């Protein structure tokens, strides 16, 4: 074969997959119909995504991958416009036909700052990592066909000779091109049904200046220096600044609003839907008095999908090509980076033994499809908890306790790897987790809390239960399971800023 591995898509997922494989001695070809620089959403890093990048870096000995996990390192090595800063997630709740209250907020702060990724700069830098380790890249191409054979894969291209490899990876951020032709993609059975409008803006006012200062909120973090979620019954809006870092030079702020299609369907053009949203929620409008759009609004009428399979003898779909639920909680990048970390060693074994059977990659599929299902439950139940602040306040502890447990588990895996230097042991440890794709990874007590909490929320939606009933039911579940969670005081509802 001309190449060991062909990768579709040259964003961060495809580029980092290409880098680790090329560093490990494979001949890699990255194909993309787009070209750099180009825009992309999926901007909010998490503690999980940070640890996964550091794991990728350490597992494959590529120090530059670890720069992408911390904003100071991004500023220094990628560039001063390449990120904003994030000291936590903040959630501010609103309701139609009532003034918004600065006490209807929750914001768990971080120990260590994470990044708001300016993806045009981040992704190009990541492609450069791959290129410097020997991966070939072809941009602005047109794939005529993909053929999956006994002996390999053939990709036909427009105005060029066909290219051959042993294996193909679909790392495309959108479209799921291999998923299309294989008939694997479906919306059947998903609880989440949401649309999205997104763009980048100049002169978006900070939360502190527009709505309420730190003296009024009593928040331990500036909401300006956080991934801000404005939440309400039928949907939510993100405020993700790139212009909030003291050494940063980016002027933009990412803005996206999502609707639950069961509750509200948009009928008009994006700027009209935006102005109607700000009329419904004048508190949110305070961000945008002097703001101007720095690109066209993108509308996606349904962002949710999944796939019935995602690996074969000669292929693997990375998580973005397999399934997506919603930007809420930024679970997409988490799933993506863990999947690469699980897949890459198996592709190396396969390339070195020349054995290419679906069974070799079954744990990659298991993690991916379980992650998407969990993500679907988490988000759909969250969209229901948007109906009331007190309900949201109680419910958000279910997400937080899980995520805290998952991060702690990933940190432990990193620490073990760094002190032993044992890559096989790490690969086995990640594969041996009891709940791959779930928020905790390995806590039966947490996953009991999660599953019963999700049941409470789905019943509440199906039978239109009172929000005070639903909140109390969740609160008792947290109290029941609290002893087996990290000791952060998840059950004390009066504390709206759960500190590490
Ligand atoms: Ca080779």
């Amino acid at each position: 074969n001309q190449y060991d591995v062909i990768i579709i898509g040259s964003g961060i997922a495809g580029a980092l997959t290409g880098a680790v494989l090329a560093k490990s001695g494979l001949n890699v070809l990255i194909l993309d119909s787009a070209q750099h620089p180009r825009f992309s959403v999926g901007e909010a890093a998490t503690p999980e995504s940070g640890f996964l990048l550091r794991l990728l870096s350490k597992r494959f000995d590529i120090p530059e991958i670890a720069y992408l996990s911390h904003p100071d390192k991004i500023i220094q090595h990628v560039g001063s416009s390449a990120c904003g800063i994030k000291l936590g997630f903040s959630f501010a709740w609103h309701q139609e036909n009532a003034p918004s209250s600065p006490d209807h907020l929750v914001a768990p702060p971080l120990k260590v700052p994470e990044a708001h990724l300016f993806r045009q700069d981040i992704d190009y830098f990541a492609l450069m990592i791959a290129l410097k380790h020997g991966a070939e890249s072809r941009q602005n191409i047109k794939i005529e066909s993909i053929s999956l054979n006994d002996d390999g894969v053939e990709v036909a291209l427009s105005n060029a000779a066909p290219v051959k490899a042993a294996f193909i990876i679909d790392a495309a951020a959108q479209g799921s091109p291999l998923s299309r032709q294989l008939g694997l993609r479906t919306t059947e059975g998903l609880a989440t049904d949401t649309c999205s409008f997104f763009t980048h803006m100049l002169n978006v006012k900070s939360y502190e200046d527009a709505l309420a200062p730190l003296s009024r909120t009593r928040s331990p973090i500036e909401l300006f220096k956080s991934t801000l979620h404005h939440i309400f019954e039928e949907g939510w809006l993100w405020v993700i600044p790139f212009n909030n870092h003291p050494q940063g030079t980016n002027q933009l702020c990412s803005i996206g609003f999502q609707f639950n299609n069961a509750k509200y369907r948009p009928t008009e053009a994006p700027e009209i839907e935006f102005r109607k949203l700000l009329k419904k929620y004048p508190a949110i409008g305070e961000h945008f008095k002097d703001a101007v759009n720095a690109r066209e609004w993108i509308y996606a009428p349904r962002i949710n999908y999944r796939s019935v399979q995602n690996v074969g003898d000669r292929f693997c779909l990375l998580p973005q090509a397999t399934g997506f639920i919603d930007p809420l909680f930024s679970r997409g990048l988490i799933t993506t980076f863990e999947s690469i970390l699980r897949l890459a060693p198996k592709v190396l074994d396969a390339a070195r033994s020349n054995r290419w059977q679906r069974e070799q990659f079954i744990e990659v599929e298991r993690h991916c499809l379980n992650a998407v299902a969990t993500n679907d439950q988490l988000v759909s139940c969250s969209y229901e908890a948007f109906s009331d602040f007190h309900l949201w306040n109680v419910w958000h502890r279910v997400w937080l306790s899980g995520s805290n447990l998952g991060s702690a588990f990933l940190q432990k895996l990193l620490h073990d790897l760094e002190h032993s230097g044992d890559a096989r042991q790490f690969d086995a440890a990640l594969e041996a987790v009891r709940f791959p794709g779930c928020l905790s990874l390995d806590s039966p007590a947490y996953e009991s809390l999660f599953r019963q909490s999700c049941q409470v929320m789905q019943q509440a939606r199906e039978q239109a239960r009172p929000v005070a009933e639903t909140a109390n039911a969740l609160h008792e579940l947290i109290k029941e399971h609290e002893a087996e969670l990290l000791p952060l005081g998840y059950s004390r509802i009066s504390n709206r800023f759960i500190l590490k």
